[PDB]
């Protein structure tokens, strides 16, 4: 799809990779 590309993108942009560490790191 590409209707959320805008949306559903930033909707968690970074905002991933930062919940993505401190589970994976700090756990």
């Amino acid at each position: 799809h590409i209707n959320e590309l805008l949306h559903i993108l930033v909707f968690g942009e970074s905002l991933l990779n930062d919940a993505v560490t401190v589970v994976l790191y700090k756990k």
